[PDB]
């Protein structure tokens, strides 16, 4: 179920909104023929809108608000009419349908791949149904932020072994199933396959590319929702102990390839 809206350069606002939106979103049609539609996505994604807008004459996801006077995620698809654009803004869901799940093989395949310094370049969209983390939320923080902390000691042999393995021509050495934090805080398994690009003649690491396949779902379904937090512990003898670690493989990104 989905809906529409629609405009472009000349001031904004919203000119239709499919009938079908005063249930799909929660309010009335006209109701949104008042003002601008990108100041109805949430301050997060409000970035990224402007700029795919911009970068059309597709699709991309971003945080739609319902209205009660609790943001919830949205897959905009526009199209390019003559101007004005036709938005059908519909609604993204969380693919896990149970708890502690074991994902099959159709398991979708989404990638997320990073610089050397550990930043996430692109990041795939099959992906937001599976991590409720909408690419922007993601792509330009640090990988090694996610990674579980009683894991990225065993973690980093992963890492190394991605140049080692980078050192051929483009060789391929899959993971072995390793906890990650999702949108709703918690840990799925991916069953990571890796693979980077080293420059030919500087000879190194340009980035990194996961081909994540996820195989254990979340503890509480429904990745989006909200995000608790429980996980504390030694903060001082091991909140720093492991940051030596991370800035270990962060510094693990030089030549020697």
């Amino acid at each position: 179920d989905s809906f529409c809206c629609v405009i472009s350069m000349h001031d904004g606002i919203v000119l239709y909104t499919t009938p079908s939106i005063t249930d799909v979103l929660g309010y009335p049609r006209d109701m949104w023929l008042g003002r601008s539609f990108i100041d109805f996505v949430h301050l997060k994604d409000r970035a990224t809108f402007a700029s795919q807008i911009t970068t059309g004459i597709s699709t991309f996801c971003v945080m739609l608000r319902r209205y009660r006077g609790s943001y919830e995620p949205f897959r905009l698809g526009l199209t390019f009419r003559e101007m004005l654009l036709v938005i059908c803004a519909t609604p993204i869901k969380s693919s896990y349908k149970v708890p502690d799940e074991i994902l099959s093989q159709k398991s979708p395949k989404f990638a997320i791949r990073h610089t050397a310094t550990g930043i996430i370049s692109h990041v795939d969209s099959a992906a937001v149904s599976a991590l409720g983390y909408l690419p922007q939320d993601l792509i330009g923080r640090s990988i090694m932020d996610f990674y579980h902390h009683e894991d990225l000691s065993v973690m980093k042999e992963t890492y190394e072994t991605v140049m080692k393995k980078g050192q051929t021509a483009g060789a391929s050495f899959c993971s072995k199933p390793y906890r990650f934090l999702i949108q709703n805080g918690c840990y799925v398994l991916l069953e990571t396959e890796w693979t980077s690009f080293v420059n030919p003649w500087s000879r190194k690491l340009e980035f990194v590319v996961g081909h994540h396949r996820v195989f254990q779902g979340p503890k509480q379904c429904n990745v989006f929702e909200a995000a608790p937090t429980c996980k504390l512990k030694i903060s001082e003898e091991a909140q720093s102990r492991n940051t030596r670690i991370k800035e270990d493989i962060v510094k693990r990104l030089a030549e020697t390839v």
